[PDB]
């Protein structure tokens, strides 16, 4: 479309020339929360997983709406589901600025926000203000995830996550235990999270997913797969940003400390999805995330094992029109490869 090219070629590069990345992000959140924004979802794109219907499989990843401020505008942007957070129990400011950096030559970002968060209480009241509106959205196929973090100074990480389950669990369709911001400990932690979740009333009882790094050893991945199956965890989010720096980065800021996202992460993420799907025998839904910017990127993750995908960094470079672009391209590729819909493509590479 013309909007896609105007954002990609003129408006976004101009904004990025004028505004450092954090200021640009804060502007984006403000415009999105006000619905100041520039494709019709088809039956082909609908997915049923995690106990919910998803009108389309393209979600906004954690970190864009850390504090729950822009949820309705994100649905207006065309995302099939929204994940807010990470939210920490107490408020905290995060790292000093600058703490995010663009790598324009790499179509990548590096960030070290350090879990800046309004905290559970503020976000709780924010979501309560729209709780019934969200109930209708979810019933209409637009679910809400909440990603839970822990405070920097906390001495008892499992209790931080337990607090998040109790406070925001009742407001979420799914919860994310993000143990991956840049075996028996994980079993202990997840047992406690699942017990707290199971103690919520049924109408307020969310799915629980674990979000992992792209930087794990083979042993780590095998151990996570084992614990997730043993405990009955509902899903995996694969992956967070990477602390690696692939050979070939050109950005001047490539050696900043932080998590790398965008195109250089893409195929590391896709391979991690592929491995986790095989290690769980296809029985544990996966939300695939990392360097998704096109319909081909999305379908590669779906064929590798993802039931849903998310993006963030692509929005920062290409702007809101990228969402409809990904969905349009995904639908066209599904038809070209002979899938009746998204659901038939999930894990297809493992059946070749
Ligand atoms: C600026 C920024 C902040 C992020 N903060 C979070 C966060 O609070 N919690 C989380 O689980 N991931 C967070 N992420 C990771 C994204 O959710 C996603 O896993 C990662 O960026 C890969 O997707 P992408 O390449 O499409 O950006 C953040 C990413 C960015 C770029
Ligand atoms: O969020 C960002 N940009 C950014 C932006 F500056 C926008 F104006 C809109 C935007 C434009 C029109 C309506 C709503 C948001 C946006 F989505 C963005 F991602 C961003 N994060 S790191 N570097 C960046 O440029
Ligand atoms: O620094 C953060 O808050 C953050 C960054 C990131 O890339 N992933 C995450 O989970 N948190
Ligand atoms: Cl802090
Ligand atoms: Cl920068
Ligand atoms: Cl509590
Ligand atoms: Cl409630
Ligand atoms: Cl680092």
């Amino acid at each position: 479309t013309g909007d896609e090219r105007f954002y990609a070629e003129h408006l976004m590069p101009t904004l990025q020339g004028l505004l450092d990345p954090e200021s640009a992000h804060r502007l984006a959140v403000r415009f999105t929360s006000l619905g100041l924004l520039p494709f019709q979802d088809s039956d082909m794109l609908e997915v049923r997983v995690l106990g919910h219907k998803f009108r389309n499989p393209v979600g906004i990843a954690a970190g864009f709406d850390k504090h729950g401020e822009a949820v309705d505008g994100l649905y207006k942007m065309g995302f099939g589901f929204v994940e807010i957070g990470s939210v920490t129990p107490k408020p905290q400011e995060g790292n000093p600025r600058p703490r995010v950096f663009r790598l324009p030559e790499d179509q990548a970002v590096i960030n070290r926000y350090g879990f800046n968060s309004h905290g559970l209480s503020v976000v709780e009241h924010r979501l309560r203000a729209r709780q019934q509106k969200q109930a209708k959205l979810t019933e209409d196929g637009l679910p809400l995830g909440v990603n839970l973090g822990k405070n920097k100074t906390s001495v008892d990480a499992a209790e931080d996550y337990a607090e998040g389950v109790r406070v925001l669990g009742p407001l979420a369709d799914y919860l994310v235990v993000n143990v991956s911001s840049p075996k028996a400990e994980l079993r202990r932690l997840l047992t406690k999270v699942l017990q707290e979740r199971d103690g919520l009333r049924r109408v307020h009882r969310p799915a629980v997913l674990v979000k992992i790094a792209p930087d794990l050893t083979s042993q780590d991945k095998e151990d996570i797969a084992s614990v997730v199956k043993e405990l009955g965890i509902d899903g995996l989010i694969v992956t967070n940003t990477t602390v690696s720096r692939p050979a070939g980065l050109q950005g001047a800021l490539r050696s900043e400390t932080g998590g790398l996202s965008g195109k250089p992460l893409r195929d590391l993420s896709t391979q991690t999805i592929r491995e986790m799907y095989a290690l769980t025998q296809g029985r544990v839904p996966i939300i695939g995330v990392g360097g998704v910017s096109s319909g081909q990127d999305a379908l590669e993750k779906i064929r590798a094992g993802a039931s849903l995908v998310q993006l963030y960094t692509a929005l920062t470079f290409w702007g809101p029109p990228v969402v409809g672009k990904v969905k349009r391209e995904l639908e066209a590729l599904l038809k070209e490869q002979g899938f009746g819909g998204v659901t038939d493509a999930i894990g297809a590479d493992h059946r070749r």
